């Protein structure tokens, strides 16, 4: 009941010589440099029926040489699976093996799309842990077809401090957006080239989001991403079909012209009003506005297409400032920034829920010439 | 034109690195070994250099090929491609070697939070947490933690005491913040049970938030800490909007069980009842992950909806899971924030809801 | 030539059962929750002369028991050594042994010292990266008798924007110390108590770590250690004897008073004069200024001692600002602050070398009441 | 009045403490240490920490420390204790886990000429690393210095060898992890020009957990002599004149004045040495620490003497052209111009590099 040498390089081979459970690399030791296959082919369910996970009905016969029951594992794992066998069970192992496999044989099938600079950029307005992690972006990228050459930017604001977000608060998010962020690509442009492509994605400030959307929306390879609360980095669904963008057109009369984006939830008229009185209101919704609307790639681009209708439409109605109210989600918040790096040279005033002032929307970033 | 040769050594890095796939077409080169037959590594597939000969083993810039696709591949007369694959053949290996470190990314912090009461007649052992989060990948490293809700000083549970409770969450949370690690140094995941009052999960889902990579978990009278049906449909929520008035605006969340009304009107005179349900309350509905999410979702329109229709604040009076709690609280973390008032039972006084916790301004 | 179970249980004792190469548990998975003594006894040279690292002249008899002998190691761990011989040598294996042993031996013999808060603060105005390694204060603490419940505050400032260290640097310098520091500080109030010991190391802007010292300056037990070029955070030599502290005393006049430190290097005159015209200069400085000289932390006391005397008499010849020009190490920056809280109430204007005014001095931070 | 344990608790409670008094801190081994049998329950007694079972809360006393304990019948004691065990168990951890604090990144940094004379491969600073405790968990990085444009080796060509070698550090340095989260240590050795080595250490500083490995023409990445005292440094005042201020260090090999004041006449010389200058004098890590010290209580007189820059000629050992561009990586910058033998051009000294503001 020995599996044989060609089942051993078989699990070698579809594993690609890391540890199912760990991940570590098994063909080579970091520590002192020398290539080392240090991994070691475990069976799922023992020969024995007195092993971990043994039973009856498996015939050892039939399984020695069956990849489906043969894990690549560290020396470590294994002796762990083998000494706790309630605590790692037949079908628990199953199922991460076979997914481990599953992952592996995705990559190999994905076609090549070319390189991106993955670019994560998140506050820390929030009052909890705002944080994306780097293997989904890099993991969303690859299920696209695209690889990076390094593990990219990752930009955290500055918390808020004592006064909330402050003048000194939006300085630190331009600074974060318009020198520190310029400086990190500028180091990637001895290894991505001239121009490259941007696989961003963004969970900050609704203002700071569009500012970055600004800085970087004349960049012609710019590929958007979104943090979803369900599924992460991942996009809910490919073939998911865009909502319909509703509007309706501002009232004639003089009052300060505001544009009110009702996506992710219903901005309500009174808060506009509380906040500029006099307003005239022109509003972009969808039906059911959500936190979970942000489907596919698709969406974004349908976003795009229904607001940049309406701030033509709006510009022509005035010269003078419009005042932007926003519940929209992250990835629609980075695009509607881009529409205002040369296509829309208006003068946008972005306005934002202060907590500071029971939740009243207040004045925040000026966006524009 | 010509063939590139390999020894045995060489092929055997190349077929690892690989997965034993065709890099250009993808194919599974195993085919044979899959169907039963031997495996004959040298005849299944060519081992070429990714980039024509330079004027100057070296297994990085090595690729595995199936025959059709070498043949396809112009070649001098030592085997090199006339033309440049290496973009291709790094990126290949690239997106190998970023599946197969994937596990690493299920690094975890466990934490398990209880009221006293639970904690007596129903305690949750690490254990129970930690063999659940290793089903689904998630690998912890250390301790996990285990809190209990500090019993509330002689003010009772009021804006402090919430505070506090906050506080002490998020202090234990900053594991989640620093101890970076894997490919990549990113933060660990959070995994997360709850058993408490409602008023007080809401809080943990305040402190946890929704906005990191996290994965709740869910104490199940008759799985424990396992998921009861991982293949099940979450059920439709279905939902009736308050009648108009100025009435205090009420929440009714009916999905554990079915809250009568007059137990809400009795604790808030004129209540104005919006209600949230599933076709059939049940203690037993989170029967996966799935499950908690479609309730964020549906819930999420419904509260969109509900604020808009007042400035004044919602009262909530719930009849949830534990899970469905803390993502009820999570869900308010926005920098948005209206005024909740959240009541719970007093099986103390004839199980009246009182007014237990205030979120928002 | 099989080691008896009377030499494992002492191996497993004096490693306190972790990995003695890598530093892991064993005798606990983390990952599903199970006590589990999963750790191997290993034999640096090997009873076989044809094992890893076996010579002729080893008597694998007389040494089977031998402790010196046995390493602690995790499965991974002990395959790698064994894999490669050649990169894990004997002698490189002996005395990472021995080294590791020690270690333990020395945590197990210091009397304990309490409980205390660790507290990193560090900058980012270098143009290199800076970095305080957590895994040494709390060892340096330990050496000390100090545990802590968590791994404690690490405080990082952020950047200087584009226009260097700015209004707006300083305010986030300001918002670091004095807000986000006492937020950290005020969820550690139950689990630490009402006045917990306070075990803080700095390498930050220097009017930054004198602003630090001032907000701690009232506490009971604060323990101030030091980052050091050679030693890191282990005090280079507990029997070093303090350093005399010189004091040149002003000259009489009218001019603006300047209080000049010559601690790591001597600051020239003419910087001084060049900032401040018509300045009347006292010096503190010690015979031979050197970076290195934090060897203890009863040089800290010895500065703060001598401080403290010259501060009340320049403090007694003006009722104007005394303008501060430092060249001091980091802890004793934070030690000159801390004489601020309620020792010393004086107007102090700090400057510091200006990267964006050709290294001249200007004027920063204003401290004191 | 004694709580009584099995086996099995025994070795759960011996492991965890190490095997000492948790009390006085005696090593209760002693007996095993001087060959005699161990005998576990009779060197020490196990008792709760707190008054009133879980292994966590057990404590290893010697028979001393635990006479002076006030116990109940069972016993467990009567005052509380578990603060103590729990701190004494802390510091065992800490110290138990301490080989994780050696997460590193290797870094073999060379100029092409010196790569074809004496290419250093990652295999052998590896083995350096891992007798040290350093362990890398990725490949080593191995890089060599851009060759210059027409402009030469000018400000724009300096500053981007910077910017590439932080920049190639940051993806590991950003690859935290062990017990804390800590980035981990940069392991570097350097052999190139000397202005070059000084530049990446202008690139590297000398505030984070960093360590400096040196490549030795008998011992190779190994050091000689881990035994080994640093030598004294010899420090000769430069005279009083007007002339250029002139730093020459003489470590490797003594420096001939004739050489630096045809280079820079008029030249006032200060210099650094030490007893016996040799090209094998990196004896130890320790030895490139004196220097740093020694030559920075020197440039801060040289610095104090005049604002002009300080022009500096050196035969130093790799290693320490490394630890000299560190040192001057504070906020404060004085103006150094650092020159360099030009072999072809019969060894004379020529100017290649200015450091400060
Ligand atoms: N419900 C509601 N929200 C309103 C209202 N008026 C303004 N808002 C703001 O809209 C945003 C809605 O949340 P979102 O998740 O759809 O989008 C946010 C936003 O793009 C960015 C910053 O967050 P914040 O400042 O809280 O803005 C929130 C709200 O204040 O990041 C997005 N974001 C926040 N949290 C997450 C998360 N967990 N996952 C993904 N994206 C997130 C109003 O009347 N009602
Ligand atoms: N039947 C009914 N219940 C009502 C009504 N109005 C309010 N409620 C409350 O809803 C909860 C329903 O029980 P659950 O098991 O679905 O969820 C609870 C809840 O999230 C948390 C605290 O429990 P409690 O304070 O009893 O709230 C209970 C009820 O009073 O923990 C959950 N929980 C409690 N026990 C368990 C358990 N053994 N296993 C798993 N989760 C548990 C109303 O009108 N009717
Ligand atoms: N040589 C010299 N230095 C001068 C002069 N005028 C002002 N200075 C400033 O004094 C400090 C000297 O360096 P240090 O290492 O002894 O102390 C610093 C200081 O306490 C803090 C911030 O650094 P910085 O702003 O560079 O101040 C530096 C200098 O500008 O952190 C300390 N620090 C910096 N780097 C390290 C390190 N690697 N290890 C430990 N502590 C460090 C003048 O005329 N001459
Ligand atoms: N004898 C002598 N040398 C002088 C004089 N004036 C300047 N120098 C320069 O000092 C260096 C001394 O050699 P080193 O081996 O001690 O250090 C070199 C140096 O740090 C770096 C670059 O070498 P180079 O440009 O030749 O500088 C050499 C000399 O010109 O690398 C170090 N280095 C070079 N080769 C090796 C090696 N094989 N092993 C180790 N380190 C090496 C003067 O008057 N006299
Ligand atoms: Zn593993
Ligand atoms: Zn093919
Ligand atoms: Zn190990
Ligand atoms: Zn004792």
């Amino acid at each position: 009941f020995n599996t044989n040498d060609e089942t051993k390089r078989i699990v070698w081979t579809q594993t690609a010589g890391h540890c199912e459970l760990c991940g570590t690399d098994l063909t080579f030791d970091y520590r002192a440099g020398k290539p080392m296959k240090w991994g070691e082919v475990a069976a799922i369910l023992p020969a024995s029926p007195k092993g971990p996970r043994g039973r009856a009905d498996h015939d050892a016969e039939a399984h020695t040489n069956d990849t489906a029951n043969l894990m690549l594992l560290c020396p470590g794992c294994h002796d762990k699976i083998d000494r706790d066998a309630d605590g790692y069970p037949e079908n628990d192992l199953s199922g991460l093996h076979q997914a481990y496999l599953e992952r592996i044989r995705l990559a190999a099938t994905t076609p090549d799309g070319g390189r991106a600079i993955p670019l994560i950029v998140q506050s820390q307005h929030f009052q909890t842990i705002n944080d994306i992690p780097v293997r989904d972006l890099l993991t969303a990228m690859s299920a696209e077809g695209l690889t990076a050459f390094d593990q990219g930017i990752k930009i955290a604001f500055a918390a808020p401090g004592p006064r909330g977000r402050d003048t000194t608060y939006w300085q630190n998010v331009k600074d974060s957006v318009q020198y520190e962020l310029e400086q990190q690509l500028k180091r990637r442009g001895g290894t991505y080239g001239d121009s490259p492509a941007l696989a961003v994605v963004g969970l900050a400030d609704i203002p700071a989001l569009m500012m970055l959307g600004q800085s970087i929306g004349d960049r012609s390879k710019r590929l958007i991403f979104s943090f979803h609360r369900e599924h992460l980095l991942r996009w809910p669904d490919q073939s998911a079909e865009p909502p319909s963008f509703l509007f309706t057109p501002p009232p004639n009369g003089d009052g300060p012209l505001a544009l009110v984006l009702s996506i992710s939830a219903q901005v309500p008229v009174r808060d506009v009003t509380d906040a500029l009185p006099g307003a005239r209101i022109a509003e972009l919704s969808i039906p059911e506005p959500s936190y979970a609307m942000v489907q596919n790639r698709r969406v974004i681009h349908a976003f795009r297409d229904a607001l940049q209708i309406r701030l033509s439409q709006l510009e022509a109605l005035t010269p003078d400032p419009i005042h932007v109210f926003a519940a929209i989600p992250a990835a629609l918040a980075i695009e509607f920034g881009a529409l205002l790096t040369t296509q829309h040279q208006h003068t946008y005033l972005i306005f934002d829920r202060d907590k500071e002032n029971q939740d009243r929307f207040t004045q925040t970033l000026q966006l524009g010439p």
